[PDB]
């Protein structure tokens, strides 16, 4: 096996539905960190990559055919470079992120670049096809979030509930109350206003120029929010129900991208390795609870590992929905408001790309450990369909 | 350390042609026939073990959308503790499965996944980009049968956006493929598919497709009544200057296809018969306008890192998206336009190439191929649109 | 002051109907509308054609190959000069009749002399329609089928009035009426037979042109109405289960169909008759219009006969055919009761109606105004009456006397 | 009696003209042809509402909110009561002419006593179309604009008469009947110039109900027309490029555009208006339509207007207003060359044209018959001729005498 290092590492902003970024295709947005990885790392030799990995949930629309490559090709790294697209829906880029690390340490690869894309905003509709002459049975469906082409099947045996919906039975099963979702989406939003004004996020940020408007912070934020102000909030599934706009993230665009190499790749492209990969785990749930996923991704990747939960200097875990955000961090003995969980906030204040989520954790977390001083890093999130990712870093 | 990985028992649907056997099958339910089959094949094995299942598929747009992987598992019957995720590298998907699957298990993270890939060309959707201001005009719907959808300007200004058929040519005229020679390896693919099925080669790789029952057992793309002066009277596709037909062509198809990966501890655990071990997978860029000849640089990658000649293998199985690019790699390998070691059962030109499908399919063929033939070591290859390839080496155990 | 000018049908001509994705599914409904066109010109010789000073079509759809004036292609696409004028009109179901009441009252009132009056329409064909996004990345984008049926539903609409499906509005006349099943069954079982036994009799073949249809290995042709089920019994039609429900009426055999099929006839003035050599059959009376609540739109005809015939001073009863459109049972027995005519009386629909003929909604009015004609000359009746109801709650009725 | 009955106009009104995507956009077009119907609703109380005859609209599309007949839509959301029935007419740009020309031939033949006719179109909210699959999995799928324009091009019309835009065909009307740029262009001035002043005199308000529409913090009404460019100057006009290429002539600049809009108006017999106490404002003289080439469908105007004076007995020049429809200045004034009337003639658009005010197609031929009228009320004229181009090769014309 072979050690694997994560390297330089960079993103767009999030933007808004229909906002800062709604203009941009979703193979350009996904180009931008790659432009700015290629500037940013001049002694890398560019013809020698031997694969870009990206993340991408939707694939329908101007990220149809393979988007790493699309994006690799648009963002000038040379033809010879190849390029491959991951689906795990929400936790798509965090899968690009360990399916290049386990390329370098099974040695087949030495230097690769790992990324998530989703322009939710641009998301298309979809047709079937007529199945029989003269058919009257065609309509669109929004493929911008949830399920579209239900099959009846997948209904009759699993349902096929929302993703709120789901948040909401986690909430029922879990014992999650609506004050604990609220407080914890109350620190999200100060904590991720906290680290803006330190300019932390700007350190990840490439700025996206649209031409010529240059979109440089994070748009969803609301800084302004109170515990007042979200209490007053009606549920989203009906009164008797806990999960609201205001504790739960919204769909956003963004890209995100990171160098990994083996020891042999940093010396060769001048790279500055920041942290080794630990591993990746993955679990399967119901998909009516799918966020509790986390819990079997991060009990297995631990106990394969050897590496106790509390051992972790920072835990990042993607904030879908407060409910399940609480329910996993209990079910694996840490505190609703430990320290160490999303010290500078997550989804419900900066939003929600389902592809680039991952990929961001992954990089949030290494960036965190960096500025704290610590060592160890979980980023771990839920998937719709009732999945759970989690990886680990360490840094060196 | 590193560990071994064994391929071990491997099945797909028969490959159905646009609009014909398969069409009325979800691309979903039909990932999810290998997955039940291979259920039913090893009964050794406690399901509850596995650790992933990794599909192809190119589209995803359809019924395929959201994960097809993690949807079939479920339609399968697997247990809702087993994940899931899909790869698309477009025609190269299925391939991509196999190799991301061996990798997984060679870094020690997993001991036993299923690896496949599945297409519905037939009912791939229709698309509509939102509108991006107040009661415009521009709205427009997009096949996403197969090609170009949604064209970004700068692709096209700086890489053109050639159709496959297109890229096909460009490769006729760049490394000099006749017509004639085209024509030749289109009918000895036929003329070899046919003898293969004949034989029941395929009915051996094949489980049988049950549509509430019809049943659909047969692979439906061949035409065994291809002549060569037949092939010699098509048209070319891009106009008579031009050496691409639609006889010298793969079609578009349904198929789905599945196997299973397992370290040794796993094959002993689970009662597995391994058949191979895999060896490694390499994959190469090419400029788009000649995606045919992308498995040529992968080849090459994969070859020299293993330290394996192209010639010590002992089956090719080359994807036939297109005589000319078939040609054309064989060519640029040092490898005969006829040589028995290459397609023996022949290719997609006869069978059809369901995108996602098709690379899981070479894998699994070329591992059958291995088993009659007594060879040792197998190599599958192939191009991918936009200019990519894939190579993945594999031997029998 | 100036008189009144009466108004003669001469020759009048229609396609065979078609089932919905049947024989004339392939047939474009701007070329269908031309082929009736085209049979006029090949059987009136005697006329000037660049002398018509109309055609009118009735067509409900106008989304489709019917779209921007459906008789102004078809007129062209038939090979008339590009001298004649077109208009397309749309009352639904009624939209034929009301081409031919229209071109009549542009020659009574003296602005013309020579008209074509017909419908069309193609309902394989009719498309599906998107409406524009309202705002930049709107997620509200929906399809909707315009076969037949209500689409871009306004809340208002169906606040005030409903928007009730035709089957619906059916049974809601069904239940208001008190129109039971069996007599429902009954009237569509007499239809089938009614037909069944005129297009044995060649009837039908006398009022249609074949259609010619692009085909591998060569051209064929549509030569009959392809929706009669002449098999049809009691036993079957009392098995069938009612479209809206277990307690409801109304079924696929006691209903129209949707189909495809066009019509058209000469109409003419006096003067006109003389100087183009035509044969006068009839003498139009008069067109009448009533409005009814959209929930029971069949019942329409009831208000648009009582104006007519209270206007023309004429007893229903004096009618010898009554050509009564067969939407859907409920409501032409419904239609016929509150009239005061018998369920089976002779005089109507005497050989069979759309339940066995089919209903493509633009042309069904122009093939009642002809075939009424028609059968006043098999049976040498003297006066004839149209009638037929009309989606969203209308009635239109055209009375005619033999010459 | 038998003798016609003369058919006045009274009470019209029109909503103003909205700008494509612009000030009416978010109106649905059964809404917005509902708008002119509660206005004579409350402008005329002594009408017993539930004797209206009929409903007549011109609508070019049909295919979106407009779909299934919506005259009868619009009454039915106005508030009208469900016995009135409404019929909807199609003769593309001529579509509200025809509604005013029908609804009078309805009158004079003594069918009818009481009606409303009018026009509306939503330009913006006009709908995309998709052809039904004619095969099972079929790849040929496609959405079509139905916002102007050809839409399921027929590949018979196409080779036998072409299939050319509205702007091509005002090129070729430049090119054959010799409409040099720079008239164009100063016609096009002028039509700003003098809709400009009647809209600063409060002409156009005179004829105008106001829409109101909701905004996030309020709601504001649409009071003035929309499309006009006032600040026009010839310079401005010259710098246009022509939309077909630079050896042709019609640009942006001296072309109507896209537009939205409704219109109506109450057309009665002598005894009507006695009994609803309506004021009679014109009588209606006749109605006439001709065909010419499609290529050059701007001239359709002219056997139109040669055909109703021949009958009428009324010259050309006897006229005290002439609303000549502007869908393109080349047009307009080659049609007025072939009439006799001078380029610039006082009588001919007085208040200005579509070029100004926008060209909603199904509203405008109606809004012509409503302008003349007004015109001819505030200048003390006599007679008035409204006359208007429809694609495909068409023309209308209706003349009109102040009473
Ligand atoms: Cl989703
Ligand atoms: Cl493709
Ligand atoms: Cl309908
Ligand atoms: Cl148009
Ligand atoms: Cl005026």
């Amino acid at each position: 096996m072979h050690d694997v290092f994560i390297c330089d590492a960079i993103r767009t902003p999030i933007g808004r539905f229909g906002g800062a970024l709604a203009s941009v295709r979703a193979d350009d947005l996904a180009a931008v960190p790659l432009k700015a990885l290629i500037e940013r790392n001049p002694g890398v030799q560019w013809d020698q990559v031997d694969e870009v990995f990206f993340g991408c949930a939707n694939q329908a629309g101007e990220d149809n055919r393979n988007v790493a490559r699309m994006a690799l090709l648009l963002a000038g790294l040379p033809e010879s470079i190849p390029g491959v697209t991951l689906n795990r829906l929400c936790a798509s880029g965090m899968d690009a992120v360990g399916t290049a690390f386990r390329a370098i340490a099974s040695g087949e690869m030495e230097l690769v670049i790992a990324g998530g894309v989703e322009s939710m905003s641009r998301a298309p509709f979809v047709m079937g096809k007529a199945e029989s002459a003269y058919s009257r049975n065609m309509k669109l469906e929004d493929t911008t979030i949830g399920w579209r082409f239900i099959n009846p099947l997948m209904k009759s045996q699993y349902g096929v509930d929302s993703m709120p919906e789901t948040a909401d039975n986690v909430a029922d099963d879990y014992q999650v109350s609506r004050a604990d979702q609220d407080a914890f989406a109350l620190r999200s939003q100060q904590k991720a206003a906290a680290a803006q004004a330190a300019g932390f996020f700007a350190e990840e940020i490439v700025p996206v120029r649209i031409a010529e408007i240059i979109v440089e912070r994070d748009e969803h934020l609301r800084p302004e929010t109170t515990l007042e102000a979200l209490t007053k909030l009606k549920p989203v599934n009906g009164p008797d129900k806990t999960v609201t706009a205001g504790n739960a993230s919204g769909v956003n665009d963004g890209a995100a991208a990171m160098i990994l190499a083996s020891a042999a790749a940093v010396k060769k492209h001048g790279l500055t390795p920041r942290a080794r990969v630990l591993g990746m785990a993955s679990g399967g749930v119901a998909p009516r609870v799918m966020g509790i996923g986390p819990v079997p991704a991060v009990r297995k990747l631990t106990e394969r590992l050897g590496i106790a939960v509390s051992d972790f200097d920072v835990i990042e875990l993607n904030e879908a929905f407060a409910s399940q955000g609480l329910a996993v961090l209990r079910e694996l003995g840490v505190a609703d408001d430990a320290p160490q969980v999303n010290p500078n906030g997550g989804a419900i204040a900066l939003g929600h790309p389902l592809g680039m989520s991952g990929a961001r954790l992954v990089l949030t977390a290494l960036h965190q450990l960096e500025k704290s001083g610590g060592r160890k890093g979980l980023a771990t999130m839920c998937v719709g369909v009732g999945q759970g990712l989690a990886l680990a870093i360490e840094r060196v």
